[PDB]
């Protein structure tokens, strides 16, 4: 290893008197250096000194084996050994610094002058053998608990002196670095407990379902194709189909796919001498519950597009025979005024152009889509003309990255053109249900995904699913490009925010 | 020593897989004083503050019989001493007594659960994955268990609760009896404890009476000298009656044991069935004298519709209520009088009331153009006609927040009622009108003023006569503020009113009572 | 008989020694020793000033302090290069009393994790303690031990430690005819005890906690008003003016969290930015509808603030100057004057909380203009009223609370400026007051000060002469108090500098100012 200005740290000798048990680990695990999650970097000649290359915390999460083992224990203590591997040759120059930051040091940005005031080592990019460091358990408690995250010693690596090299004309030269680790001889677990499947160290996974068998999250229809189209706007403001990976629902997106583009309301019918009868809807929750306006633009599932649509309602009439029917209505949602539509407050209006009297009763109805006229990809009007709390736009994307969109075709009544009508979404509803039910723990910023064919095995592309709930692709084309709908998405690993993808 | 040993005796099979744990030796260099406990306390096992339980043949495998957290609250001595310290540390010894009849059969499991294990979900699969002990219910000798202080700090704080080792007992195998005669026995289990050698407290602090351990006590008053919580009358009877509805929705007299006041119940017993309002009068050649009342709090503060169905102390039944109101008349010869008004609080009908904007009406039948002035007044009940034990409409067809109905009850369990009789007008019936409550106002004020800390789920009480010092029955008071007891008969049962209720211990819901 | 029991024994505190570095060394990375001469001198604590008055009642807490590096200026300065600390201290108390004064205080050692409610006078003597007369001429000293459950303490976390609490055991009374305004002064000093050190050597960082608050060296005459874009012209106190105003601008905590619609930049006050849409058909006039956004270009979202940052918080009619693009023959862009209404108005829809503003001009022609983004700045005020305007239709919007909760005899210091008013009758200037001027709103939220007490004692002193003009209390909520019992308004010269003395408790009694 190296001489670092620090004292030895006691592990199990400090924890043993108040531990019920001290548990030993498979001795073959002390003989292998394994790659750490989020432990890689690339240095380029364009990078400037002071960039953080990595920042890692001590704990069972650095080692996949120890992470799996910690599901059947109450606590852990002790230190680790770490290796940094750099890939340069003899014609490079530049320097890197790795320092040991103590558990309670404030979070923020460090300069090159401050990084040298920690216990640290400084390494040239021409180094041949791996650089060996200790990671010690500096703490104020006797042992750590496995199922919560505490403060611990950190390992921070920052570019110190810039890389100076030549390059060919075709590819820029980079210096790659990787960090590996293993437990030291003083490492232990504490108390054998019944294993738990839902652990903070649990990798995210996706349902094994091809997108052609999923459901669209904005319109009640099957997914008919996945694609990318740079010509269309890049940062929409869709209020349905938005979910965090940790399982937080954004906007008005519901859990179930039967709530999309629908609402439940108390309906009062009043015949008017002019156009005809008018039905007033007082909105409530779809499952049956009071609707109080708040942080949401509308009750969950409310349509989030602009246009004129028609709805079908279960209606009970009083005539000379015929208790109940199912009639249609007309509803306006666009920026045309003429109705005072305020879905945010919870009042809507509808009507039908009819003669004679059509008196009915108020009977706890539910409304469903029929068709759309003049549909446009723009936010509806949740107030009279006012503003509402709503979800942020989708993005931002790194330069050379573009959104991947799941597309379906909705019903049309326009007489102008007859080509198609396509509405897109960020994720199908099955992914929404999956993320909302599993409640994963997020590690850094984004997950490297992988689309491949079921039985042939051919890789199609690699993409990035951001924590916000949208998938980005590194594309540089100009015309729309579609993909086969018969593959399966698989999760590879967590990646940092600035991670360039392989192109199409 | 004893008669037939067709039983198990000693369950000396422990070999519990656990290392010894250090106690006060780790804490001494970080405490600023030298403290020690009276050595005689380390000498005998005493019953725990929540050390009674029961196993019945109706219990199913997986049911939790007890779970005790390590700390000063397992010992009455240590619980009383903990009021003068900030801090404890150390181990404990527990004795389990379950020595059931030779005709029974069954098994329990006792496990050592470490700190930070999630509470709630604990199944028959997971219990044996812990260091544990298997016990027969016939076992003659007391079973001895260690409770270790597994921790990652140096000592614990007496006030507030931290994570410590738990001792959990599951029913492993159902309890069944082999005897030919018509009945299955019940096993009555006891828990005793004492501190281990290196147990200690840390820093001497002023002894505060209101502390988390303490103990819930009740006032020493006979029920016949108490006041009713639903009608201003003395308590006249103690009754149980299975025929009456078992889950009523009374809004008065409802108090949580920890102290929280529920429903519309007041602290004082003079607010019950009374109300304060701003009165405005008018005269009509039809109905007569019509008074509109805008209700305000009976202490003179204004009333705002919030999380209560009505202002504090409002009547919570249906009927026609004759009330007396003080009125001032400008006509010569009289200045101040008391008048009787009629109040309609029954079912909704074709009536003219608008409580929505806070105007609630009363009527008086007369012909002469009575002259009266508006003001403020407090109205108290005088009589009831057509009484019905049912909640009145508060928002007139719109739901209002209400206290939950009283319940649930274990099978065979029935509510115990404090009964009083009210003045009423009857057209042709000579009987007295009876109204019941769950707890008299004295207990409501006691719990409101004392602010106790609950421990498990319920309290076991014993009712004892003062004339002979002889116990009448045992009952369960739930944390929700109602008392239940085990009765399987048909006709009503009445009890003497000159006894005293005494607190015995903390018990869980599934505790099986002896039948009365 | 046998023994003699003396009647007069000197006071002392019995202890059992508490281990410091011996407990912590095996799990600390380093154990770092401090300069040995720091162990030899008592030095005033940063929170080390308090007062006793005959208006205080027994059982009032005169002070309380937490063990840690923040009790000593040398230790507070050293703690910026370490991550932790362990060990014990000693504290010294000095009181400036008289032969007139009768009273007793008790100083007690309250352990960590004792419940924080309210101790009474009988319970305070059950802790280890010292009893002190207010007539004492010499200092009194006590030990502060590191009773704890952890191995060491993090420096940047306050955590829970041993406390030192002093309360009034017996009432303060003078034989004088009274009642007078005699105040007993008290000061606290400290030093580390033998077992004390730090834990892990880190880069020295100046923006840490235990960094004493300071103030910019700028005279008030060279500052900016925080509610109107004008230089500050007056410094005054007025008991006749209302005592608890509800200003939404100019509010900031000492820790730097902004309240209300306070902006960082000094060019944002009383201005707004919006997209404008202009309409006129035959006789309505050129009516402009503004959809507001944040002044930096960011979209406005209705949230925890009553309006976009920098919005006016005074009622009246505002006349503003706005750049507009015309398309008539000749001329492309000009600057026009517009009228708008801030306060309540029947039949009018003004909800800047929701982002909708309406303005009008009187036009003798069409003078049609294209739509786009504009920035509107104030130009004139008509009917200026100092009150909260109509933020919503009829609803309650999130607002900053009123100033409050001054002690008896305590009034609010005001920074005064003059606006550009258009009226027809009175030529008197109209004045607007602020609690803290700009350059004080900045210098907050750029420094993350940790307060460690309830009020700051300041000293106003001229630079040319050095004489003290007045002393005041700066509350954590971001306003200043003075002890002024007079009736008429009083003003002060505006060429002084505010100087930070120390941290004080809320009950601290200021010396009276003026007559």
């Amino acid at each position: 290893e190296q001489a670092v200005p620090i004292q030895p740290v006691a592990g199990a000798a400090l924890a043993a008197p108040a531990a019920g048990q001290i548990n030993q680990i498979d001795p073959w695990i002390f003989q292998n250096f394994v790659q750490c999650p989020l432990g890689e970097f690339s240095i380029s000649p364009r990078n400037t000194p002071g960039e953080i290359l990595f920042d890692l915390a001590l704990g069972p999460g650095l080692n996949p084996y120890l992470a799996h083992l910690s599901a059947m224990y109450t606590g852990w203590v002790g230190n680790m050994e770490v290796q940094l591997v750099l890939a340069g040759n003899a014609f490079t120059a530049g320097k890197v610094v790795v320092a040991l930051v103590p558990p309670y040091f404030p979070k923020g940005s460090l300069t090159t002058a401050q990084i040298t005031c920690f216990p640290h080592v400084m390494c040239d990019v021409r180094t041949l053998e791996p650089i060996q460091l200790p990671l010690l358990d500096v703490r104020r408690v006797l042992w750590h608990a496995t199922q919560d995250q505490e403060e611990s010693m950190r390992l921070v690596c920052m570019l110190y002196t810039p890389l100076r090299t030549n390059s060919p004309g075709d590819e820029s030269f980079v210096v790659s670095g990787r960090l590996l680790s293993k437990p030291a001889a003083d490492f232990n677990f504490v108390y054998l407990t019944p294993p738990i499947e839902r652990t903070i160290y649990r990798m995210v996974d996706l349902p094994v379902i091809q997108p052609r068998l999923c459901t669209h999250a904005r319109w009640p229809a099957p997914v008919y194709g996945l694609l990318v189209d740079p010509s269309l706007p890049s940062n929409p403001q869709w209020q349905n189909g938005r979910v965090h990976v940790d399982g937080t629902l954004l906007g008005t997106t519901p859990i179930s796919g039967s709530w999309v583009s629908c609402f439940a309301a108390e309906a009062a019918y009043e015949f008017q001498s002019g156009t005809g009868e008018v039905a007033t809807f007082t909105l409530i929750e779809q499952d049956g519950s009071a609707y109080v306006p708040g942080d949401r633009a509308a009750p969950l599932g409310y349509p989030d597009f602009s246009g004129q649509l028609e709805i079908e309602v279960q209606t009970e009439t009083t005539k000379t025979g015929e208790k109940l029917k199912v009639t249609t209505f007309e509803m306006i949602l666009g920026p045309t005024t003429n109705a005072d539509q305020a879905p945010y407050q919870g009042r809507v209006f509808a009507s039908v152009t009819a003669a004679a009297s059509l008196d009915l009763v108020d009977g706890r109805v539910r409304a469903v889509p029929r068709s759309i006229y003049g549909f446009q990809d723009t936010i509806p009007e949740y107030n009279d003309g006012l503003l509402v709390p709503l979800a942020p736009p989708i993005g931002p994307f790194l330069p050379g990255e573009v959104l991947l969109r799941f597309r379906t075709y909705m019903r049309q009544i326009d007489t102008a053109d007859a080509a198609a009508e396509a509405i897109d979404c960020a994720l199908p509803q099955e992914f929404v249900s999956w993320f909302a039910s599993n409640a994963f723990t997020v590690q850094s910023e984004a997950l490297l995904l992988r689309y491949r064919n079921t039985l042939t095995g051919q890789l199609l592309f690699e993409c990035k699913l951001y924590n916000e709930g949208y998938i980005a692709l590194s594309y540089s084309g100009s015309g729309p490009l579609t993909f086969p709908t018969d593959g399966i998405f698989e999760v590879v690993s967590w990646v940092p925010r600035l991670y360039q993808l392989a192109s199409v």
